[PDB]
């Protein structure tokens, strides 16, 4: 049998999450902002659970329908026949709806009318006299209404996939926002990265894992894996099969720096958690006195962002250091993501590309500065 998953991700994530579902061979049924909607076959549960670093979770989609009332709501959710999905005894908590441009507004509600639908889907099918026990494993039914278009969907994950298992950090980037820095750029493991301003280590940590081909969801588990409606066979060879794909031949060293000595202390304790300590070198240094010998180096960097106006005129004074610093590398590549909107005039250079992307909260930027390119004739 066949999957048709959703997994959301945040707006300007769209194409490094799509590349990443074509990358596991999966065909791509719908691309919106802040979601991609995927067929797979019946390893698609396990393998994106597994191996999507963009993606905040994973939900395997039941119903799409339209609906103007509550009325309608219930009716087309009580027809679905739920016991395909949420077997006897299972709970299934209607953890979350989310409603936009839509004539049922109320998310409390949508969710109320949802949870009595499928209690009376489930009491016909199963021919419940008294109590509808929910005692076993648990089924998170999402709702989602978008100019009154429903999708029905069953959360895959739990705990949000940018939960690696590693973050035990002040303001951390988002796991799957870094990952997507990192596909952004053209590194690739063997070639000299830094990042000199690294806090906690995400970015790094990150970009460390792509390098040695260490899946995201190793060191985690996801809801589904209880699921009595699922083979376990499948999540068990899953698991099996990302332990082989590590690359353990793989020999690089990539760099962070930050004057927070915390936070470096915290990066290391992170690496090591996250199992790729032996491919970073984390150093209490100011990013201001960054210099190297090496040419055709990557920074990729989340520094301040100043949003606060005691601290604005320091921050700008940091980007205009910070230029002079990378400019006087030998053809290195350089990315920055900050919300400050006027960076490139204080960090004295153009990007090649500015992207809008999001740490949900901040409306950020990433500057891109490839290095050079080879003469022309
Ligand atoms: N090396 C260096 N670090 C600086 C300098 N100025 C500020 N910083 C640090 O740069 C980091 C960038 O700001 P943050 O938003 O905190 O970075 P972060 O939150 O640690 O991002 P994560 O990698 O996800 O943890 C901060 O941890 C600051 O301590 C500097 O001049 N040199």
């Amino acid at each position: 049998k066949n999957y048709t998953l959703i997994s959301p991700c945040f707006f300007g994530m769209e194409k490094m999450l799509a590349r990443e579902i074509t990358n596991l061979g999966y065909e791509i049924i719908k691309t919106e902002d802040g979601r991609i909607t995927y067929k797979t076959d019946e390893f698609g549960i396990a393998k994106s659970n597994m191996w999507l670093r963009c993606a905040e979770r994973v939900h395997l989609k039941i119903a799409e329908f339209e609906a103007k009332s509550f009325d309608e709501l219930f009716e087309n959710t009580k027809r679905i026949n739920w016991s395909r999905y949420i077997p006897y005894g299972a709970q299934f908590p209607i953890s979350k709806a989310s409603s936009i441009k839509s004539k049922l507004y109320s998310t409390p509600d949508v969710q109320a009318i949802v949870k009595k639908a499928i209690v009376e889907s489930l009491k016909k099918s199963y021919l419940e006299d008294g109590l509808l026990k929910e005692d076993k494993e648990k089924y998170p039914i999402f709702v989602f209404i978008h100019k009154d278009k429903v999708t029905i969907s069953i959360d895959t994950t739990g705990d949000a996939l940018h939960k690696r298992g590693y973050r035990e950090k002040k303001a951390p980037i988002r796991e799957t926002l870094a990952a997507g820095l990192i596909y952004l750029t053209p590194w690739k493991a063997g070639r000299v990265l830094v990042d000199p301003m690294c806090g906690s280590g995400t970015i790094l940590i990150e970009a460390a894992m792509i390098g040695i081909n260490m899946a995201p969801g190793l060191n985690r588990e996801f809801i589904s894996e209880k699921w009595r409606t699922l083979d376990k066979k499948i999540w068990w060879d899953v698991r099996k099969d990302a332990f082989n794909k590590i690359d353990n031949e793989s020999k690089f060293k990539i760099y962070g720096y930050d004057i927070d000595e915390e936070s470096i202390d915290i990066a290391r304790e992170n690496a090591e958690i996250a199992g790729v300590d032996e491919y970073i070198e984390f150093n209490v240094g100011d990013a201001t006195q960054f210099k190297s010998e090496d040419e055709f180096g990557f920074i990729i960097t989340n520094p301040p962002y100043g949003e606060r106006l005691e601290d604005k005129d320091s921050v700008k004074q940091l980007y205009k250091e910070l230029g002079y610093a990378f400019r006087k590398l030998k053809n290195w590549s350089y990315y920055l993501i900050t919300s400050y909107e006027d960076f490139e005039y204080e960090f004295g250079q153009k990007a090649d590309k500015k992207r809008k992307l999001y740490n949900g909260m901040l409306k950020t930027n990433f500057f891109q500065y490839p290095g050079p390119k080879p003469p022309r004739n």
